[PDB]
């Protein structure tokens, strides 16, 4: 469980991220396919992207971005009160896309990376580890949904 100041430092920095979604969105995404290539496979919508300018040519990738940073960010603001958010996420990943809880910890060192980088003044150790905290608890709780849901992860 988060502490509030804890919870304030995710939302400290996020607040930066909302100044411009969909660049922050290209980032993490491009970040997390030259890190871990493997994880582009499972986007039948993307994978056809060779380069890193392609992607930051592709509309449809930040319009991707802008989705997933706006749906993590929704579940954020409930301070982990996320169950109803969790719950379409959990069974579209499990049943449809088929996301290992492997390539969500990938994400989630994506999202730390691109924050370390782009947001000095906002996520420094504390935050960082605010940050991390947050998306532990997000991997937990999605990791017990996968196996309700019949999904190893
Ligand atoms: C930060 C954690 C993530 C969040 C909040 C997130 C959020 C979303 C949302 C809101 C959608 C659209 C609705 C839906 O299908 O549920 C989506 C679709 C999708 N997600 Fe995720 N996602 C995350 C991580 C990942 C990762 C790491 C992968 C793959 C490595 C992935 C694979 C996909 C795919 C393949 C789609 C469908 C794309 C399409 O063809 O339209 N997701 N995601
Ligand atoms: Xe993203
Ligand atoms: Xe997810
Ligand atoms: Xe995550
Ligand atoms: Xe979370």
């Amino acid at each position: 469980v988060l502490s509030e100041g804890e919870w304030q430092l995710v939302l400290h920095v996020w607040a930066k991220v909302e100044a411009d979604v969909a660049g922050h969105g290209q980032d993490i995404l491009i970040r997390l396919f030259k890190s871990h290539p493997e994880t582009l496979e499972k986007f039948d919508r993307f994978k056809h992207l060779k380069t890193e300018a392609e992607m930051k040519a592709s509309e449809d990738l930040k319009k991707h971005g802008v989705t997933v940073l706006t749906a993590l960010g929704a579940i954020l603001k409930k301070k982990g009160h996320h169950e109803a958010e969790l719950k379409p996420l959990a069974q579209s990943h499990a049943t449809k896309h088929k996301i290992p809880i492997k390539y969500l910890e990938f994400i989630s060192e994506a999202i730390i990376h691109v924050l370390h980088s782009r947001h000095p003044g906002d996520f420094g150790a504390d935050a960082q580890g605010a940050m991390n905290k947050a998306l532990e608890l997000f991997r937990k709780d999605i990791a017990a949904k996968y196996k309700e849901l019949g999904y190893q992860g």
